[PDB]
């Protein structure tokens, strides 16, 4: 029996360092979402386990923010505008699965604030939070300062949003089973595991962000997963908690780590060049991902 589905999201469902990329040469390449993407490998799976997706669209996508789900994105330099990503659902839909919620709290602006080397021209989207305040300060800025404020205001966006997404979810495929996929855990409980450089790399796990950083940026995760897991509690959505079981696979787990580092080379190559994964989860983190994506499909079909 085909369960049909829908997989929608941000980088962390298109798997954005991941190549090859769908859609290479037409306006979705600006998606950065690779054909082997969590989506994919889950539905691979579980077709030998028996459950069998009839996947209707994967319409994930870097860059999506909450609200690129009723409204058009942008794609970088003029590619073009995407429709809603809501647009992919039907009524006969069953199953809807995806990740969506760091570029609304704006992950990539407190990224940016905490690292000079990221306020250079780079393809993770976004602008510092303040600018002028310097990169080296950051823990301080959103532990104390004008950041503090900032990250309230944020997560009040992030809840309301979360629960409309799940809203206009109900609406437009009422039979729909509805999956909110967490994101991996970045940095360990344990942060001096941060100061080495991963077995092979040059470059530290977090490149030019100061490490006393490190614990607040966990803090801020942390946050915005018990965000998440509320939303979709209060919603009737199921959740698949990433966050809980990658402690010991993260961007600082050296040779087991499943996210890539800040500054590490993808898969992607422009024109001859490796483009970084800016900390999304790499081949290892994918299959984690897939694997307990997958695992929370099949209890819900049961």
């Amino acid at each position: 029996d085909p369960v049909p589905t829908v997989f929608f999201g941000d980088s962390y469902t298109a798997n954005f360092g991941i190549a090859p990329v769908t859609n290479q040469d037409s306006e979705r390449g600006w998606c950065f979402q690779a054909k082997e993407n969590y989506p994919a490998v889950a539905t691979r799976s579980l077709a030998d386990k028996g459950i069998t997706l009839d996947v209707q669209a994967d319409v994930s996508c870097g860059g999506a923010l909450i609200h690129h789900f009723w409204e058009k994105q942008e794609l970088p330099f003029g590619a073009g505008e995407l429709p809603p990503q809501q647009d992919a659902l039907k009524q006969d839909t069953q199953l809807t699965v995806g990740s969506l919620g760091g570029n609304t709290l704006g992950f990539n602006r407190i990224l940016k604030q905490c690292s000079d080397e990221l306020r250079k021209p780079s393809l993770l989207p976004g602008d510092p939070v303040d600018g002028d305040e310097p990169a080296a300060k950051c823990g301080e800025f959103f532990g104390t300062g004008d950041g503090k404020q900032w990250l309230d205001d944020q997560f009040e966006r992030v809840g309301a949003e979360l629960e409309e997404l799940l809203d206009r979810i109900g609406y437009f495929a009422p039979d729909a089973k509805r999956v909110l996929v967490g994101y991996p855990r970045l940095v360990p409980e344990d942060t001096t595991k941060c100061l080495t450089a991963a077995p092979g790399q040059t470059q530290l796990p977090f490149a030019d962000i100061p490490q006393d950083a490190l614990p607040v940026l966990d803090q801020i995760q942390k946050r915005l997963n018990d965000a998440m897991k509320k939303a979709a509690a209060d919603g009737g959505a199921d959740f698949v908690d990433l966050y809980a079981g990658t402690g010991a696979n993260t961007a600082c787990d050296g040779a087991d780590r499943g996210i890539g580092g800040l500054l590490e080379d993808s898969q992607l190559e422009l024109l001859g060049t490796k483009i970084p994964w800016y900390a999304h989860p790499n081949d290892k983190g994918r299959d984690i991902q897939a694997k307990q994506v997958a695992d929370k499909i099949e209890e819900i079909l049961n």
